[PDB]
């Protein structure tokens, strides 16, 4: 069954070929005809029909449906292109021009959720100005204007031409492009932020000075404890609590002693304060986070790949005739995935080392708590010492300028 | 080497028996003696010694080191026990008394991070009033008061007696207890919130009415489209866009037609609005979240188990003589893990069904986007109809009270 004249064409996404669904039955016909015979259908032959002449006649208006909020961001985030025309601008993006890709401010923007997310409402309004492109290989071929976007502001015109007509894959277009111009950095940033953990590990690992100080502390300890607490060693918890027991004058704490009881007798040890340098350089790094930042770095690539292979980028016809996303991603992905793995190891490696070091000091390793605070406990203690020592360097040159002065007076 | 008198005992966590660490060497001795011969050690024999008489003499003061903020929460969150004495209160918790466990307000509180987390500082201050318990089986045996907590406020006294002396395992004591009195609920809440997804699934699954309406829509569609868009079916995206094409009077949209073109000819279909009831009852449920809420429900148990087996609850001596955490958990855990699995399946099952239904309607299933919005798209459309129909029920009784009235006037 067919009408007789030009009717309003319906813009929809069909299932290319009848799949394993609710389709196939054929009731699509047992109905089509059934509605034509009963005439009802015929009604629709009317009530729905094409339009004609109306030309331009620049209303003198200009509209916008966007939050005044949004409308603002497009003029801001996209100012360096104020000089270009909407038409000549979408061209700048669709083609993925050098200056565009090298500008994060933009990519980040063209990708913000709140900018792509399109309300049922918002869509409805534009519909009359939209376009399909799905099944369109050239710009001159897409004819259906439906109305005219020039009757919209630069803002809306953009928003439409992009997050609207290409809603079919925008998010996923950008979600890739973001990576296509990033992994490199993301990698480096990540990797370096990773080197800085091994270093901090190595130090603790190979630096007997510390180990020594520890025994000295152990030694003293055993002594200072009654006939029973004959300890073979202590857990790290203890380092913080060395500044807990003060003398009798409440002037210097047990730690102060140690530091001196060390610099006075085996001053060859205090080289450790300069050896655990990195352990302080990276006590800031959330181990956990760093792990995940990577888990996600890799994951992020897996995704763009999937979308390229069987997702929203898997089908080319759907793209805007002038879109060049694939031609800018297909080549990169391997370079990326490559880094993806490279990094993946650096982790699984670094981590084990860390986990090992933990065991060495008796600290747990399966427990989350510990994993975080570990590095800290050392860094802390190191600062606890440093400070505690600068205090021992005063008392020396104090009962020095009083006993080198209680004599030149008697 | 040993001193000669009573020295200040050092509170530390030793490594029970020399392990695979930096301990064993024996330098703990090559130092101990070495410092005694050089006399230096001897010095420490002094500068550090016991105390004597000072008795009570209730200063008339009373101190607090806690943020005024914190101090507030203890009086609040713990008001129902205002009537009890600090001593008789810690007893109420350590023993895990019925009325205590059945009171979330409390458990939640005694477990807040910001309440357990103890600053280097905060610890130092209390140290003089603390206690060890590690290696203590009776309350009368723990003698070392070190000072006197009665010189502290109810607040601090609590905080000390608990998050302080039992810092060695508190968090992990509570982290369990929280579960010991929860999984039950957590389960039920979770499960029910899960039943509500299957129901919403089943409906979409077995309800031909919808399927029909869909074809009707397909039928009309094919017709309304030129000699080429011979579609076998459409993707869900389309449901929202049916309210996109309006007639010529811009009064009723393509959807309005459909609804009527349906209630007029096969009004046996509109039973679907009452059939996809649950699809609306649960369009609120974040599928993703719900999945994880469970992933975490199970995980939460794995944890308490680990901690019971080889963690901070693995060793009993470390607990306060009157603590009864294990005696209240060991028995429950299986009941829990049991639920853990039970639930675990309900999920892996429910999910597959959902994933299946998605495929049926041609919607993706690996993609995250879809998983979320799916249910919605249907629920939406259902509301799009409902509304759109109530509008068709006006135009009927409108061109009815005008043509049943344009006659009784001529």
């Amino acid at each position: 069954p067919r009408p007789h004249k030009k009717l309003k064409q319906l813009h929809w996404e069909k299932l290319d070929c009848t799949d394993n669904s609710i389709w196939g039955t054929g009731k699509a016909e047992k109905f089509a005809d059934d509605l034509y015979e009963k005439g009802v259908l015929a009604d629709l032959e009317k009530a729905f029909a094409a339009r004609e002449i109306k030309s331009l006649a620049s209303k003198e208006f200009k509209i916008t449906f966007l939050s005044r909020d949004i409308s603002q961001q497009f003029g801001i985030n996209l100012h360096m292109y104020s000089s270009l025309s909407v038409a000549d601008l979408v061209k700048k993006i669709l083609n993925c021009d050098r200056d565009f890709l090298q500008t994060p401010s933009v990519v980040e923007f063209l990708s913000k959720s709140e900018i792509i997310e399109v309300s049922v409402n918002l869509a409805r309004n534009y519909a009359p100005y939209s376009t399909d492109w799905e099944g369109v290989r050239n710009l001159e071929d897409a004819k259906p204007p439906e109305k005219d976007p020039n009757d919209l502001q630069r803002a809306d015109q953009i928003y439409l031409q992009l997050m609207v007509n290409l809603e079919s894959y925008w998010g996923s277009r950008m979600r890739a492009l973001t990576v296509v111009t990033s992994y490199e950095r993301e990698y480096n940033e990540l990797l370096a932020k990773l080197r800085k953990v091994d270093k901090a590990v190595s130090a603790l690992q190979e630096s007997d000075n510390l180990r020594n100080v520890f025994n000295v502390i152990l030694a003293v300890g055993n002594f200072m404890n009654d006939t029973s607490k004959q300890a073979q060693g202590f857990k790290l918890s203890t380092l913080q609590r060395l500044t807990f027991i003060k003398d009798t004058t409440n002037s210097m704490t047990f730690l102060n002693y140690v530091e001196k009881i060390v610099r006075l007798n085996y001053p060859s040890f205090n080289d450790f304060l300069s050896e655990l340098e990195p352990v302080l350089d990276v006590v800031k790094v959330s181990i956990e986070q760093l792990v995940n930042d990577c888990k996600d770095f890799s994951q992020s690539i897996v995704n763009v790949e999937r979308s390229v292979e069987i997702g929203n980028l898997s089908d080319s016809s759907k793209f805007h005739p002038l879109d060049k996303v694939l031609i800018k991603t297909l080549p990169v992905l391997p370079e990326a995935r490559k880094k993806g793995d490279l990094l993946e190891d650096e982790v699984k490696l670094t981590i084990m080392e860390f986990e090992s070091l933990m065991h060495t000091y008796g600290e747990d390793s399966g427990d989350k708590f510990a994993k975080i605070s570990f590095f800290k406990k050392f860094a802390d203690f190191i600062n606890e010492y440093k400070k505690a020592q600068a205090q021992n360097l005063a008392a020396e040159e104090e009962e020095r300028l009083y006993i080198k002065h209680k004599k030149i007076v008697e």
